[PDB]
């Protein structure tokens, strides 16, 4: 549909040879070559879409003779063009594809006969094929092109199912329109190398989901179109479909796979540059595995036609076992996840690319670093491409900023334009002249200069975008043009490229060089006008958070370290009482996100507590430490058991038992919180082999799943502890420290109850008895804390305080079990009880702020107001 | 390619050793495979020296004209246009036949390799004519000769194996690469 | 050709002869002139020939077009209509003007490709339909590679353009609807 693509017959008419007898001009169009020999391995040879029941048996001599049998020339260009009956018919030679049943000039096998127009006769006496009319039967095979433009004719490939075959995006690589997203390569190169492997072959992989390393693989494979590779794989290539031939790609089954299966038999035949895109045998097989046009190939693997495919993570295992004989013919490797700098390279790589769309620079550095965060913020999604998601979310946040315009006036449209509404809104009411109620005109005096600046402001992105248009366009089109240089540079072709490429590099780039330098800011922001438009990553990043959990600004705040580095001494503030644990923990803490010793290993404390006491407190505090997250909640139970753990273990079973969660219960959690800490008590009571199930949970607390998953840790953490003590727990005398007593229960219980496991394991920690003073103030701390969360404001105030009940509260404060942690209720109720009455009456929604006068207690509370 | 035995063997050993759970052939078969693997792109022609020295073109290529018109000192533009094209013309040359005569003789390998490829095929087929009974047993089997057909072989790529470029003959190295691979 | 759906605009030929029948009528007229619309015909009111379709703006060709086929000789209900000399009139002219549109079969607007030497009531630029630029050219100008599955709007290229049942947006509340 453009040029040079093909002429099925017509390309062989005068072009089967250059100049010998001057055959290019004769009555038939068959001259330079006639259909090769009497079959189509060439232009319309023998039986073809010319027709099945109508074809030229002697037409080779018949069409090619009137075509050429050439000494009708007088030179190698014996005539202007190659004029003849069919030759001068070249008006209708292209017309061979012109009317119904033919395509454009011609195409496929329909490229063969019809473009020839007159041959064997003009049309007089013979049975030879057909084009747009006589091909009505053959229009299935030699016809069916339906796309005459942008793609090379090349081999016959008549009929077939070509789009809905599959896709070689090497044509989009011809387009280039894909994304040269690179750097994890050797594996491919290996794989590539591994693709060449005889005996068995066809490696297939995968780690993280979904966006198709294939083209990625094709990328170098296009570079192998550029021929990275020895001839074979160099002479192999591939076409992408798995689905689309799916249940729409046929009415119902049975050609469905088959047409394909037949189509296999096309490609199989001395046809280089043929390899088979698959994604997922996952997608294949099934419940009631379909044989999915597939197992047959493991036979038919026999001849030729290697392939590609992808192989998930756990399920790849769930594949692996189905058949190894199946396996036995297709090679298998798998994939790793990049990150950070790896990603940075992408992060590096990409910034143009959706600038190449959305057209926004940012400093982007922190923005990069936002990823890992944002990564760590919703990392279940595929880290880079989720990080890629940010790249959107970025430009999202930008397009946010953008809307119409970037964000200044479309904002200021709130004023300047609504002040330009003030310019003409009131233009006519009852009367507007000089002194009247009609306020219209005055806005026109001011906003002009303002609304003028809109115009640069408009330009500032626009005229920059104007420039930036080309900017994106510039190397883009070089990436066309230097690919159009690269058009053939990989054949050891050179100057055809360099020809246009001469100065084209140092002009575009010079324009770039010219235009890139161009700023026209006052100096507004940086080297530009509106490009970052005024767009701050952090804030988008914030907006990211402001999409994602929000709760920002500490998430603006990160020196995880420094933040922490006080936070101990700070959360000390948060601390209820006993300090060194923190201090201990703090070490571990700092040590923790420090790591720097083991990638694997988290840390746990003996953290010997009292009910609720700090015990819970730790958790939330701890929980409150990492981030605000209260979500972080994790714990166990089935310490009660003998043989149970299924949900309680992770793995459950394989599929086929209660829930397919298989600890997904704990694991979706495990999924949904890379980073946490665990306790569960009864750990004292804990089922021992469960502790052997705990065992691994440790360094090497890495997951196993009923699907075969694996975690790592120190990601999350644990301090799972108990009380289990009494003599110390009850020790009364002594609170902090006191004696090596501490050791006794401590020394014992573990070594008493528990093995060298522990000796591996981390840390050993305790509570301390309570100090009515140290106790005391903790009182309002919660109660202080109370009014706080209240989402409303009137009263919202201090009230009682002093000591009056505090001590009643203390007298009701810690009791040798708790009489402490519960008090909240036991407190609040009273409190609730009180305010209820008042929140009933609410004598003033402000004022309030009293303290209590108050049975044999000489107590029992309430309050005046 | 060529092959050094003992490696393969010894390969198999710890192949087996280092990877038991591929069965006694298999692991080797994998070596056997993977041999060809590390071989494989190693049989890409000069993959580094493919793209490496090729650049000398593109380095000086565009400037063959892009200097022809350029804003520089007058006629020194053409000088740098000339003097690098000089080194583009010249420096190309030292490898310019040279890279082929690798690949040439590599082909000469792959040539003879195809005779290596060839011989057996026939020899197979030659010995399938034993299924032609004793009629075509030795008849064809004589026609295939081999006094020389291998005297061809290991005396042919002999030289280019014999000839070391500087050393090691082919950077193709194509042979067993003892562990390495 | 024209199409499988040619019934409608193609139905008006015997309808043109509907006064009394015809031994045949002629490809000088048909209700496809009016098509489905009571002014200029879909195309030569809007669809194809609205803007550029030359003659028969609204009532131009169709208003008086019926003079040819009106009334029978003796026809209680013997016969209706037939192209006769027009039979092959668009025959090649139906499948010629398509070229390659990314399409399937013969076109009535493809039959609208070349119009006719003279079959019509109108003088514009020729004895052919409307005036000039319409049909295959107008359609090709106005559209391409799209008609209908096996068929389409009766006689004429086709008023059908957008996806049958649309539920408006732009113009939906453009009126505040
Ligand atoms: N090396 C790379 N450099 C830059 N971007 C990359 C790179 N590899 C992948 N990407 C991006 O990630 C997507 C590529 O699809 P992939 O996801 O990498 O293929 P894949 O086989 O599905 O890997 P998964 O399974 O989707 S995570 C595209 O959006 C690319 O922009």
């Amino acid at each position: 549909q453009f040029t040079e693509r093909a002429l099925t017959i017509l390309t062989l008419a005068q072009k089967l040879a250059s100049d010998h007898q001057h055959p290019q001009l004769q009555p038939i169009h068959i001259l330079a070559a006639f259909i090769e020999t009497p079959e189509d391995g060439s232009v319309p040879y023998l039986q073809n879409l010319i027709e099945k029941g109508r074809y030229d048996y002697d037409l080779f001599k018949k069409v090619v003779n009137r075509n050429l049998v050439r000494i009708p020339q007088q030179q190698p260009a014996p005539a202007e063009i190659t004029p003849s009956y069919a030759l001068g018919k070249v008006l209708q030679d292209a017309a061979k594809i012109q009317k119904q049943q033919k395509d454009s000039f011609i195409a496929q096998d329909h490229i063969l006969f019809a473009l020839f127009n007159d041959s064997s006769i003009q049309q007089i006496f013979k049975e030879a094929q057909v084009d747009i009319e006589a091909i009505k039967q053959q229009a299935l095979e030699l016809r069916g092109n339906t796309r005459i433009d942008s793609r090379g004719a090349d081999t016959n490939t008549p009929l077939e199912y070509l789009s809905k075959y599959a896709i070689d995006m090497t044509e989009q690589a011809r387009q280039g329109k894909l994304d040269p997203v690179i750097g994890r390569e050797e594996e491919i190169r290996s794989t590539i190398r591994v693709l060449a492997r005889r005996i068995k072959s066809n490696p297939c992989l995968i780690g993280e989901p979904g966006i198709g390393k294939t083209a990625i693989i094709e990328g170098v494979a296009q570079r192998i179109i550029d021929d990275d590779v020895p001839t074979i794989l160099q002479g192999a290539k591939l076409f992408s479909l798995d689905l689309a031939a799916l249940t729409a790609g046929a009415k119902y089954k049975g050609d469905f796979e088959e047409r394909f299966k037949g189509v296999l038999k096309e490609i199989e035949e001395s046809k280089t540059l043929i390899v088979l895109f698959i994604d997922e045998i996952h997608m294949l097989m099934g419940n009631g595995k379909d044989d999915a046009a597939n197992i047959l190939k493991p036979a038919l693997s026999r001849g030729q036609l290697k392939v590609i495919g992808a192989t998930t993570n756990n399920e790849y295992r769930s594949i692996v076992e189905k058949d190894g004989a199946f396996e036995r013919r297709f090679q298998k490797i798998e994939v790793a996840e990049p990150s950070v700098r790896q990603t940075v390279a992408i992060l590096r790589g990409l910034q143009p690319k959706y600038e190449i769309h959305h057209g926004v620079r940012i400093l982007d550095s922190a923005l990069v670093t936002a990823a890992q965060l944002a990564k760590r913020y919703l990392p279940y999604r595929r880290l880079p491409d989720s990080a890629l998601d940010l790249v959107d979310i970025s430009c999202a946040g930008v397009a946010v900023a953008r809307d119409s315009k970037p964000e200044e006036l479309d904002s200021k449209e709130r004023q300047l334009q609504l002040i330009q509404v003030e310019i003409k809104a009131l233009e006519r009411d009852e009367d507007a002249d000089s002194t009247t109620k009609d306020r219209l005109k005055l806005a026109r005096q001011k906003e002009a200069s303002l609304q003028e600046e809109l115009e640069p402001l408009r330009q500032r992105y626009n005229e920059e975008k104007h420039g930036h248009e080309e900017l994106t366009q510039a190397k883009k089109k070089l990436d066309e043009l230097e690919n159009k240089a690269l058009d053939a540079e990989r054949r050891y072709d050179t100057a055809t490229a360099a020809d246009l490429r001469y100065f084209a590099i140092p002009d575009i780039k010079k324009q770039i060089e010219k235009l890139e330098d161009q700023v026209a800011e006052e100096e507004r922001r940086a080297g530009a006008n509106s490009m970052i438009q005024n767009v701050v990553d952090s804030d988008t990043i914030s907006e990211t958070a402001a999409r994602l959990t929000g709760i920002p600004v500490k998430k603006l705040s990160e020196s995880e370290n420094e933040k922490l580095i006080h936070m101990e001494r700070d959360l000390s503030s948060e601390v209820v009482g006993q300090m060194d644990a923190i201090k201990a923990v703090s070490n571990a803490v700092r040590l923790s996100r420090s790591g720097l010793a083991n990638p694997r290993q988290p840390a746990s404390f003996l953290f010997l507590g009292l009910s609720g006491s700090g015990k819970t407190e730790l958790a939330k505090k701890v929980a409150g430490f990492l981030f605000n997250d209260e979500d972080m909640m994790i714990r166990v139970d089935c310490s009660e058991l003998s043989e149970k753990y299924a949900v309680s273990k992770l793995l459950g079973t394989t599929a086929g038992y209660v829930g397919y969660d298989e600890g997904g219960f704990l694991t979706n959690q495990l999924q949904y919180k890379p980073y946490s800490v665990l306790l569960f008590d009864e750990v004292e009571k804990a089922h021992p082999d469960v502790l052997t199930v705990m065992l691994q949970m440790l360094d090497d607390g890495r997951i196993t799943s009923g699907q075969g998953k694996t975690i790592d840790c120190s990601n999350c953490i644990v301090i799972m502890t108990s009380a289990l003590g009494a003599e110390f727990i009850n020790s009364q005398q002594g609170s902090k420290i006191q004696e090596s007593t501490k050791n006794l229960v401590m020394g014992a219980v573990r070594q008493h109850f528990r093995p060298e496991f522990l000796n591996r394991i981390s840390s050993i920690v305790i509570f301390n008895k309570l100090s009515r003073k140290a106790i005391h103030k903790i009182v309002d701390i919660r109660l202080k804390e109370i009014e706080e969360r209240f989402e409303q404001n009137d009263k919202h105030y201090k009230l009682n305080l002093t000591q009056e009940a505090k001590d009643f509260l203390a007298k009701y404060g810690y009791s040798d079990d708790m009489g402490a942690r519960p008090l909240n209720r036991l407190i609040q109720n009273e409190i609730l009880n009180k305010l209820a009455l008042r929140i009933l009456k609410n004598e003033i929604k402000d004022k309030e702020t009293v303290n209590v006068v108050l049975e044999a207690e000489e107590c029992l509370e309430v309050l005046p107001n």
